[PDB]
């Protein structure tokens, strides 16, 4: 248990942010953080209700996991209910609403221009996604809720992973409620997680696949034509999403890439990142004409 501590007096809550079931989400300001900054702005999670031991496990298994792509954790404090996690703030929070806001059926501020982002846009916050998917494939770690509500985008579309317990509330309906305590994202999962009840570094690039799709579409949910029991027909029948319009023929390929029936066949993380990058870090007469 080599996790941060933070004392309770180093920490001004201002207000909510977010609620969930196990969890409410505050903006705050947090003070001796950093010495570059002697206060600065965090996101801090505070506990409901077991509830304890998740914590302590939550919080190790943060501390483990530091990287540019995912969620920076600062630590706990564990002086007086409520225990806090403490997060950095994320100035344009979920990647969902973050493409919703800027797709066609939504203007221009700071860190974006208006209308549609660029397929460069897109091909960064791909990019950045990924970059963190490598780093959880190389700890073989298993994601499995990898989705655009479980990204956050910061200052610079900075983009970073996390797992959020309040996106089975906000986005309940991106879950299948089965038997009436488990909660699956059907919409992201391959066939053997639905069938066989399996889960794999290569079900999380299946479920990057879907991510990519969501990107392309400025955060529609996929199949959402569908019910749950219609989208698990048509995931089990082998029935693959269509290109969406701001997606290009070569993008729609590295979706392929990750949709390959056998999870063997599904290109490794590494590869996509690696195809992903390229692009949008290739000059605007390359993009221009793709
Ligand atoms: C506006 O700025 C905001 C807004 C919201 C937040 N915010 N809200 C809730 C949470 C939260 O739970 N975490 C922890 C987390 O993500 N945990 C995790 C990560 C992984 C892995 F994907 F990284 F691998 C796996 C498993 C778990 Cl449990 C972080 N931030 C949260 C923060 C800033």
């Amino acid at each position: 248990a080599c996790v941060h501590h933070i004392k309770r007096r180093d920490i001004v809550l201002k207000w909510e942010l977010g609620e969930g079931a196990f969890g409410k989400v505050f903006l705050a300001e947090c003070h001796n953080l950093l010495p570059e900054q002697d206060k600065m702005l965090v996101a801090v999670k505070a506990l409901k209700e077991s509830a304890r031991q998740d914590f302590q496990r939550e919080a190790e298994l943060l501390t483990m996991l530091q990287h540019q792509h995912i969620v920076r954790f600062f630590g706990v404090c564990t002086e007086g209910r409520p225990l806090l996690m403490v997060f950095e703030y994320m100035r344009h929070g979920d990647l969902n609403r973050f493409l919703r806001s800027h797709g066609p059926d939504a203007a221009g501020g700071e860190d974006v221009a208006p209308g549609p982002l660029g397929l460069g846009q897109l091909l960064a916050v791909a990019s950045q996604v990924a970059a963190g998917m490598v780093y959880l494939a190389g700890l073989h770690f298993v994601h499995r809720d990898l989705a655009t509500r479980n990204c956050l985008v910061g200052q610079g579309l900075v983009v970073k992973i996390g797992d959020f317990g309040m996106s089975r509330d906000i986005y309940s309906t991106d879950y299948y409620r089965v038997g009436g305590r488990t909660m699956l994202p059907i919409r992201w999962m391959p066939p053997e997680s639905i069938l066989y009840r399996k889960f794999t570094t290569e079900s999380d690039v299946w479920s990057f696949g879907v991510v990519l799709w969501e990107i392309f579409t400025y955060g529609k949910q996929p199949w959402y034509q569908l019910s749950n029991t219609e989208a698990i027909d048509c995931i089990t029948q082998g029935r693959e999403l269509e290109r969406p319009r701001a997606c290009p023929p070569e993008v729609y390929a590295i979706m392929r890439g990750c949709w390959q029936r056998e999870p063997q066949q599904r290109h490794s993380i590494k590869d996509v990142h690696a195809r992903l990058q390229a692009l949008a870090q290739a000059p605007p007469v390359y993009l221009d004409v793709l």
